[PDB]
């Protein structure tokens, strides 16, 4: 193997490296790690843990939050160079090296294999906080979360004397590493150690044919791309637009439902942006596939006055998930500066609350094409599992999702004071953010935002370990003292040990 | 390694194989062969040759035409699976598998060594047809084009009884098979042989160490991003406007410009679109970059009465490709029908010909915001190699570039109407293409188009081959017939053989 390289502010890489997803957040190690290797990343680390250097790692670059790219930060392990995607035959998984982006991952265990696995959408979103952070996507309804597939984690830890080692935890019973396997299934990156890969299987597969290893997702699929122009909206249009999509979703988010292979997103655009719209897609193969999309749409559209465009058309899998994927080159990839929240839903918002949410998405005293609140369907087979066998909060059937970004830094003020308002209205009665409750579930890790922990925006008394992990934090907290001490690994929102 | 997938059309994979970039041509082979190996390549094309079927080559789907997916094709050789790229210790060049995309390359050429080559700026598009083609892009100016780097090419080959072998063919002074590495200096995709890798190095590179067998590209680059709104946009400004842009760029295309750094791309889009577009982009340690950008700008606006919304930034290179390159994934790239066109010059367009331009970019009884033609600028240290070394015609100063793509097959006559009418009316003095004269150099094989071979379209007399190889047909018609005497790779535009 080659040597890791080490990228220092003098060496040409170093400003981009620097520079990821989120460019309000600009790194300034001392260097940039890229290693080949395992034994290269125990390298990297035991240096920084010798000489007590505040240690971080980046797979993706996708981080919500300055959690990586903190101006404290000594030294950044770059991951993105181990990126190997094959599969595994002594463990009969595919293994999947921690800087392999979602995207990449698809299609390499598509073509190669006829299989897949339900991570999300976004195209270079890397495995290493995917995954470990509990990650979903628009097969999730059927497949449940990626992390029901997680057979298994190799991770760099380090102990109470500085020892660092590499460890392999599964999810086999008899495991005595098991623990460090579960908080892998939901507890969120940059929390235990350095995950160098990880292995997918389905607990239930049959053999150890590849072809077997991981489900195969339906062949094709009927998708609606559906737009509801912005210039023919009132309030009441949009109070009851989004009023049945809830309720719809609502109906429809067990595995009992003759509609639950039905996944669909709403995105509701500032009104700068023309337009509300819609995708929805239904596996070709569930009995009245087509039917089942049109009483879908009419349901819809019921008492509301504004009528959508739609176009209607039949994908193969790959490409229906390429169609609704997020790019990662082009003008909302690169040079964006962002801000995102979450909050997760098991019952409808009030048609107060939707009101709210009209007064800030109309607003004309503003100006972001790409402000948006989007309803995302969910549900399924995520909440079949007992909630105790993974660290993944259960039991939202919808999740919804803010997110503003600009390119002007002179606007972030403004930018982030419409995010911060609008999901504060949304919330006022509970304080302004979800605390679990008979409506809120809480919150996502893998779209952090640090306001959670701000007396200014969170009124409630609920802390942000509670509304990102409920009941799962304190037995994080216990797996995290036991395996990383010393607290190497930690940003704003880490497990604290205790 | 793994056994060779075959995919056969009762295989759940078959229909997304069957589907690349452009969806009016569907493949329809009796199967997909996968290959992991130059071996299991060679055992594919063996297979093929022995029963005398039908055979093409896919890397990466970017083909404008049917060459790879036309109905008569009876296997199609998916080379996904091979897309290692790595420095070769034994050559001292980097090693690109033909099925890794561009995106990728410059992704790990970067950041691993801190180099790049000249190539495109679409995320998607496959080594194997993009450099023998005689790839360029952005940085071609100062850098040349990506032949201009090719050092080796291994491609598996047939001779006269049917014996398939592999042949390494580099560009040294004694290799017997020189003559087989400048075919794949622009004599294009699908015609000698299959492609299996190409090795990468500056001619003139020092010593053997990997950060110097190809170019570091300048790490920084002013970037300025335009429009003009169609609103009021006249015939007048219309025509002013781009005089302005080719005036300039044709003033500015040569080495001695101390402007030929500055690289950019007007997008005339219908208007349909809405604006006029263009990007530009100049490294920053050129003297006085931020000034020249402005003069720059100045000129292209004067005499012009819309006035352009405009946005300035500096960036890392890497970060200024993705910006301005097209994503792989998303409604842009994913279920799109498509028609491409190409044109390069020598000289300016006259005050007719971007009259009748106009006229049919304004066409009030036509809408697709996808449509347009674009200039883009070219030259510089391309024209600086002998014309004889590669196969690739040099000469144009500057690329023009047409594009129509829309998703209604019940819409394909209305776009090709428009392309082809648009197309014929600007080169209505030369017989409706661009005949290589004093104004035009001819069109680019990685853009081709059968309507030059359609006695409908070209009332010309010059034959497709002239156009797009001009003085090199010849010599490439002798090494297709040393090299495939049978006539196995063929396609519409193929090197025929004498
Ligand atoms: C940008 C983006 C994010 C998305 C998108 N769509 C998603 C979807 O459809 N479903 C999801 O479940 N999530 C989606 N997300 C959110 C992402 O899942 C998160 O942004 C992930 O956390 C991103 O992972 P990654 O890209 O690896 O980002 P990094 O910023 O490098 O790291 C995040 C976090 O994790 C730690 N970390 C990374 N790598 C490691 C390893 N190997 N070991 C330990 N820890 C690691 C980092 O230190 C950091 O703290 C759509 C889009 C466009
Ligand atoms: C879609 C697309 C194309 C682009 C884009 N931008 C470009 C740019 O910025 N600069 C360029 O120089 N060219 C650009 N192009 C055009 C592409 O260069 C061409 O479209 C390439 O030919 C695409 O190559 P590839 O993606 O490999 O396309 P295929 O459809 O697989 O094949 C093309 C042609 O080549 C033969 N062939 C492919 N692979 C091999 C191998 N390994 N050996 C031999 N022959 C091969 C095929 O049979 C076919 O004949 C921007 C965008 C978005
Ligand atoms: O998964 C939805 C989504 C879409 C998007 O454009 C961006 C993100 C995102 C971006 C950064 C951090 C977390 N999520 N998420
Ligand atoms: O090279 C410019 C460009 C832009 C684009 O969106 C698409 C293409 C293209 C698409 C198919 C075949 C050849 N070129 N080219």
């Amino acid at each position: 193997t080659r040597a890791a390289v080490t990228v220092k502010p003098d060496d040409h890489r170093y400003d981009l490296l620097a520079r990821a997803d989120n460019y309000r957040f600009v790194a300034q190690p001392e260097y940039f790690r890229l290693p080949y290797s395992t034994a290269q990343v125990v390298e990297a680390v035991s240096e920084a843990v010798a000489a007590g250097k505040r240690l971080t790692v980046r797979s993706g670059g996708h981080c919500g939050e300055a959690f990586v790219a903190s101006p404290d930060v000594d030294v950044i392990v770059d991951l993105s160079s181990m990126s190997h995607v094959g599969y595994d035959e002594e463990r009969g998984a595919f293994e999947v090296e921690a800087g392999a982006t979602v995207g990449q991952i698809y299609r390499v265990l598509y073509k190669n294999y006829g299989v897949t696995f339900p991570g999300g959408f976004c195209m270079g979103v890397g495995a290493g906080g995917h995954i470990s952070g509990g990650g979903y996507g628009p097969l999730s309804r059927l497949l449940g979360l990626t992390v029901d597939y997680l057979h298994a984690v190799e991770v760099v830890v380090v102990d109470a004397e500085g020892v660092v080692s590499t460890v392999v935890a599964t999810r086999e019973e008899d495991d005595p590493n098991r623990d460090l396997w579960w908080a892998h299934t939901g507890g969120g990156g940059g929390n235990f150690g350095v995950i160098t890969r990880y292995w997918l299987r389905s607990p239930d597969a049959v053999g150890d044919a590849p072809e077997e290893a991981l489900p195969r997702p339906p062949a094709s699929f009927h998708v609606a791309r559906v737009s509801w122009s912005w210039a023919e909206l009132t309030e009441a249009d949009y109070v009851r637009l989004v009023s049945n999509f809830l309720d719809w979703q609502l109906r429809n988010c067990t595995v009992d439902s003759p509609n639950i292979g039905l996944y669909a997103l709403l995105e509701c655009f500032h009104r700068s942006a023309g337009h509300l719209a819609m995708h929805a897609q239904i596996p070709v193969d569930v009995p009245d596939a087509e039917e089942r999309m049109s009483w879908f749409l009419a349901e819809l559209n019921e008492g509301v006055a504004v009528a959508p465009s739609l176009t209607r058309r039949r994908l193969p899998w790959l490409a229906t998930s390429q169609l609704l994927a997020i790019p990662d080159v082009g003008p909302g990839a690169i040079g964006v500066r962002r801000k995102v929240k979450s909050a997760d839903l098991r019952g409808p918002h009030t048609r107060e609350q939707l009101a709210a949410a009209y007064r800030h998405l109309s607003r004309a005293d503003y100006h972001c094409p790409s402000a948006a609140m989007e309803y995302i369907a969910y549900g399924g087979r995520v909440n079949t599992v007992d909630p105790a066998a993974t660290a993944v909060p259960r039991g939202a059937s919808l999740k919804t999702f803010y997110m503003v970004a600009w390119t002007d830094p002179d606007e972030d003020e403004e930018h982030l004071r419409w995010i911060r308002e609008i999901y504060r209205d949304i919330h006022s009665a509970t304080g302004g953010v979800p605390t679990p409750d008979e409506v809120n579930t809480g919150a996502y890790i893998n779209y952090p935002d640090i306001d959670l922990a701000d007396p200014e925006w969170n009124t409630s008394g609920v802390p942000w370990h509670t509304i990102y992990y409920g009941d799962n934090y304190p037995r994080l907290q216990e797996i995290k003292s036991r395996w990383d001490p010393r607290n190497v690994f930690r940003h704003a929102f880490s497990i604290r040990p205790r």
